[PDB]
């Protein structure tokens, strides 16, 4: 019997579930006998993205074109005909960053106890429940109200558990970090699949294999001011309705403002981060701070630049070291 409060218990099984692992092999089509979950392996998706990279090259610059398609299909076997477009190439990347998520889960899962105490373990984090009558708990559900962007109106957020989170080795790591000027409070969203990964590794940069297209400020940890730019990132239906959003500390130092994408590969010196402009601010007046971490809860307002690219901001790391996870939340999407 474990000692961890329920919603604990309920987190772990939510993130340690196989039949979740196997939902989304399903839906990516993958043939479940020739590629089964316990022997998806780095090098075959690592060597996958290579295929995607030399894909996504030719329809940017046909017998080659087929033989590319079909060795990448021999690869990542599928049971369908097998299905140009970069955007369906990025389908695929996503797929395969599910996958190495999923792989490094039941990695953990399978790689005396109550099984719930022992797979706690296994995600290197201290997980405390944060209380409903709390001041934080207060300043979290302010934010998750406030920033619900009006374009995204497929759902309402309902909190349902605030969880205050230590990534085992992340304070040592962000050390030369916690004095940087302007560090915010800002949000991630991921798969509930990836939060296994994500917990026990921390928030990672796409590998060098991985092609660069989709990342519109290049490849580096992405995060909102906005809870509906991040929430959609968790890809919650109305089959499963519960997802996962991370609350990190981000030493953002001084920010490079761009109003376009750029495919960042090394700053301008003296600058630590990338600040994506939007036309939509949450409102700067009614930004607070909590433990002396600015958190940008104010309500949606112009930021006056019509001049972008970008309808919410958005901060890009390109430093894991960067990031400090400071809360969890459980949240509820009622879908419209
Ligand atoms: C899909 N993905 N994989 C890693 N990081 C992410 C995204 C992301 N995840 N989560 C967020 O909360 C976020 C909040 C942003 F304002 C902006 C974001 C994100 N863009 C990231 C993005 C989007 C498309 C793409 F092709 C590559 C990168």
């Amino acid at each position: 019997k474990s000692k961890l409060p329920k919603p604990v218990q309920d987190l772990i099984k939510m993130i340690f579930d196989v039949e979740s692992m196997k939902k989304a092999m399903v839906e990516y089509e993958i043939d479940l006998q020739k590629m089964p979950l316990g022997k998806l392996s780095k090098r075959q998706i690592q060597a996958a993205y290579s295929i995607l990279s030399e894909v996504q090259q030719a329809v940017s610059q046909d017998s080659q074109i087929l033989d590319l398609s079909n060795r990448f299909y021999t690869l990542i076997p599928h049971d369908f005909k097998p299905p140009n477009n970069a955007d369906s190439v990025q389908a695929k990347v996503e797929m395969l960053d599910n996958l190495l998520d999923i792989e490094v889960a039941y990695s953990l899962l399978r790689g005396s106890k109550d099984p719930i105490d022992v797979n706690y373990e296994k995600l290197k984090t201290d997980i405390k429940v944060v209380d409903r009558d709390s001041e934080e708990a207060e300043i979290i559900r302010k934010y998750v109200k406030n920033t619900h962007a009006t374009t995204h109106n497929a759902y309402d957020l309902e909190v349902i558990d605030i969880f205050k989170i230590e990534r085992e080795g992340e304070c040592q790591r962000y050390k030369p970090f916690k004095q940087l000027h302007n560090r915010r409070l800002l949000w991630h969203g991921s798969r509930t699949t990836n939060f296994a990964g994500i917990l026990s590794q921390g928030l990672r940069i796409a590998p060098p294999e991985a092609p660069v297209t989709g990342y519109m400020f290049g490849k580096g940890i992405y995060f909102a001011d906005m809870v509906s730019k991040s929430a959609n990132y968790c890809h919650t239906s109305q089959g499963d309705p519960i997802g996962l959003i991370l609350l990190g500390e981000v030493a953002l130092g001084n920010m490079y403002e761009l109003k376009h994408a750029s495919h960042i590969s090394k700053l301008p010196k003296g600058k630590h981060s990338v600040k994506g402009l939007g036309k939509t601010t949450p409102d700067p007046s009614a930004n607070i701070s909590l433990d002396g971490v600015d958190v940008p809860l104010g309500t949606g307002i112009s930021s006056g630049v019509n001049d972008t690219s970008l309808l919410y901001n958005e901060y890009i790391v390109y430093d894991i070291a960067q990031v400090n996870l400071k809360y969890l939340l459980k949240l509820k999407f009622n879908f419209k």
